[PDB]
């Protein structure tokens, strides 16, 4: 027995003392070893949801989760049922599949489960200090409420003329197309999604001051800036690479001329109701009574805006792609457009936009098959019993959301893949609260979130931009149909989605061919 323990020392000095090739390949043979052995003894446990076996250590199912994350999670489901887990670049991600996850995760104890943590080195390098994830939660809900607090009725309503005048500027002037000059064309739709989305977002959040900045090669910076929101800053938030470098002095750049503007209207008393800057500037004192700063403003603008232009960019890309193949979709939006617009002699308004059913139905569609957002992430910060299991969540592990899966289950969607937007027929509201409500801090909302379609999520992180979207959407495709017919090039249809990107946006190049539905017609403004 003690003769054992020498040789135990013994052999830990023989060890130490093996050629290095042999210490190398242990160093590495050893971890692999011990994977495999864990997961073994791991797979015992009845109080934890299976685990997905995978052969590398810490990089785990990484690689085909983000290949193609809905397709691993239908084969995941079918052996494990709806709640296993999985080892992601490290962490340990739960998925929760199906409407009972939406309520596990999304109506989760706020004791239980942090979104900041889970998010903030995503987006705190991007936005800067101060807002969204980095700070406490509640202040998160303030933020929210503040920003909420010019997406009113009212303020679509004086957006929607500056949306459309975006629109008809950007058919007149950007190289995509010059319809006074150019009767038909042909684009990449994530070439001319993400300008059209960053000009008519410009235009009425940020106002026309900040506008006019991006005809300069000020928009380079946004460029930069844009470039810095990806998915490797999960990974490699920083790194003293010239990526890096790029991002963190466009982030300087810009929140600076936001703060040179909040600064000037303040210096002149000239804050009116024109933009979100002018209502940040009235509205952004917290119930603790500090007062953001103008740093804080401006980094929130930032985030605002570029979460925003991410999500809404990727839709109105596939709008676009669906509708290039459904010349008879496009043909009954048509439709519609005439008859509301009476035959094109009455100005788009917010409230005639809502008259537009048909197309509010091709919006919701579209963000059913297209969830820009395929996986939202917690990090659990107490332990968690799942309901109905002997499974518990520990603390330190990741729980996965993903209601753009249910999104596609034919279960609750029939012939999930078709595109149809008759399936809403007489249900074309964004979404609505089927009962009851809650005040998280920003407004009432859906109390259940165990609604199978949810693409604005729920609970205390749901988006408030979904007016937004719809009135910025809504707008920007009233007029490329009113405007233009489209089609693919020949043997091309719609592609599938890059889900490794921030957004699912689709693999490109993804291209259309426009045509102008009045040759003629001809765009006024000087140019
Ligand atoms: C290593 C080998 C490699 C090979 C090649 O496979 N590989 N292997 C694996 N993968 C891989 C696997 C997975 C992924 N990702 C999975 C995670 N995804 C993701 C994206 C965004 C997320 O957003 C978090 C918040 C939520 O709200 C936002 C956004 N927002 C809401 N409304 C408007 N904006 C928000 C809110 C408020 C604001 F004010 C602002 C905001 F922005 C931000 C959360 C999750 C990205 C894709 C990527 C790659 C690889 O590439
Ligand atoms: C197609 C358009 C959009 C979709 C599908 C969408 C989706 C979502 C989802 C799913 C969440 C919840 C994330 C989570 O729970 O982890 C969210 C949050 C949020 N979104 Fe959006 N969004 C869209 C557009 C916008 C726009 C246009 C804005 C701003 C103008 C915006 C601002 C926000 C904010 C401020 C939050 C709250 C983050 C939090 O509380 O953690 N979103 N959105
Ligand atoms: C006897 C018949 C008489 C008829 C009288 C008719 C009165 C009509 C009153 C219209 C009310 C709209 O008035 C005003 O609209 C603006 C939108 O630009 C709103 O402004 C809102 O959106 C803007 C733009 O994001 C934000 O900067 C602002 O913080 C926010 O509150 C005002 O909060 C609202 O007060």
């Amino acid at each position: 027995v003690g003769e054992a323990l020498e040789y135990v020392n013994i052999g830990l000095s023989h060890f130490l003392a093996l050629p290095l090739a042999q210490r190398i390949s242990l160093i590495i043979i050893i971890p692999f070893i011990y994977n495999i052995v864990w997961q073994l003894l791991y797979s015992l446990r009845k109080d934890r949801p299976p685990l997905v076996f995978y052969w590398i250590p810490w990089v785990g199912s990484a690689v085909v989760y983000g290949m193609k994350p809905y397709e691993f999670f239908e084969e995941c489901q079918k052996k494990y049922g709806d709640i296993f887990s999985f080892v992601l670049l490290g962490r340990v991600m739960t998925v929760y599949l199906g409407p009972k996850g939406h309520e596990f995760v999304f109506n989760a104890k706020l004791a239980d489960v942090s979104a900041e943590a889970a998010y903030a080195h995503l987006t705190t390098p991007v936005f800067g200090k101060g807002v969204i994830y980095d700070c406490p939660n509640s202040r998160l809900m303030e933020q929210k409420k503040f920003v909420k607090g010019a997406l009113t009725k009212e303020a679509f309503k004086s957006y929607v003329p500056l949306i459309a005048e975006e629109v008809y500027k950007y058919f007149r002037d950007s190289k995509n197309f010059r319809l006074n000059e150019r009767t038909t064309g042909t684009i990449d739709v994530m070439v001319t999604q993400p300008e059209m989305t960053i000009f008519t977002a410009s235009r009425s959040l940020l106002g026309k001051e900040m506008r006019a900045k991006l005809d300069t090669d000020f928009a380079y910076l946004y460029s930069d800036l844009d470039k810095g929101f990806t998915p490797i800053n999960f990974v490699f938030p920083n790194l003293p690479l010239e990526h890096y470098r790029k991002r963190d002095h466009a982030q300087k750049a810009i929140s600076g001329t936001y703060m040179s503007l909040i600064k000037e209207r303040r210096k002149n008393n000239d804050i009116q109701d024109r933009d979100l800057i002018d209502s940040l500037m009235k509205n952004s004192t917290y119930k603790d009574g500090v007062k953001m700063t103008d740093q804080e403003i401006a980094n929130l603008l930032i985030g605002v805006l570029m979460g925003g232009q991410h999500t809404s960019a990727a839709t109105s890309a596939w709008i676009l792609l669906h509708l290039a193949e459904r010349p008879d979709v496009q043909q009954e939006l048509y439709e519609e457009q005439m008859r509301v617009l009476d035959g094109g002699k009455k100005e788009l308004t917010y409230d005639l936009l809502q008259e537009m059913p048909l197309l509010n139905q091709t919006i919701k569609e579209t963000l059913r098959m297209h969830h820009p957002l395929h996986s939202l992430f917690r990090k659990v910060m107490k332990d968690m019993h799942v309901p109905n299991t002997s499974y518990v969540i520990p603390a330190g592990y990741h729980v996965l959301v993903s209601p753009g899966y249910t999104h596609l289950r034919d279960e609750y969607f029939p012939n999930a893949h078709q595109f149809n937007i008759h399936r809403w027929n007489n249900d074309s509201a964004s979404s609505y609260s089927v009962g009851e409500e809650v005040d998280y801090g920003f407004g009432a909302i859906s109390k259940g979130v165990s609604s199978p379609y949810l693409p604005f999520g729920g609970g205390r992180h749901r988006c408030i931009g979904e007016h937004f979207a719809y009135c910025q959407l809504g707008v920007l495709m009233s007029i490329f149909i009113r405007t233009l017919k489209w089609h693919y090039p020949e043997g091309k249809t719609v592609p599938p989605p890059d889900f490794t990107s921030m957004v699912t946006l689709p693999t490109g190049p993804a291209k259309i061919i426009w045509e102008k539905r009045n040759p003629e017609q001809k765009i006024g403004g000087r140019h």
